[PDB]
């Protein structure tokens, strides 16, 4: 079974969050990959789940399963490849809110 606390090395960068903010938003890659019912999941030198994607995309995408919405820096230049990722996760809602 997967821990409270989860740490994911995402593409190189470290993020920490609740078992719970991975299964947020139903039918999306990460409820499907992190539901309890592990073992599956790649794994980095260090004992990490290992996510194969952008790790500074990722900061967004996290934002937006804490959050349902996310703020961009200004002038972002790179809506269209976080839109992209949100694509990979199966998360709708974001890549509507990120449609040019």
């Amino acid at each position: 079974s997967f821990p409270e606390v989860v740490e994911l090395n995402v593409g190189g960068q470290v993020y920490f969050t609740r078992h719970s903010t991975l299964i947020s938003i139903p039918h999306s890659l990460l409820w499907k990959m992190f539901s309890p019912k592990a073992n599956d999941l790649a794994k980095d030198s260090k004992g990490r789940f290992f996510i194969d994607r952008d790790g500074f995309l990722f900061r967004y995408i996290l934002d937006y399963l804490r959050d349902r919405q996310v703020v961009l820096p200004d002038h972002f230049p790179e809506k269209g490849r976080l839109k992209r990722e949100a694509e990979y996760f199966q998360l709708p809602d974001l890549v509507k809110l990120l449609t040019p």
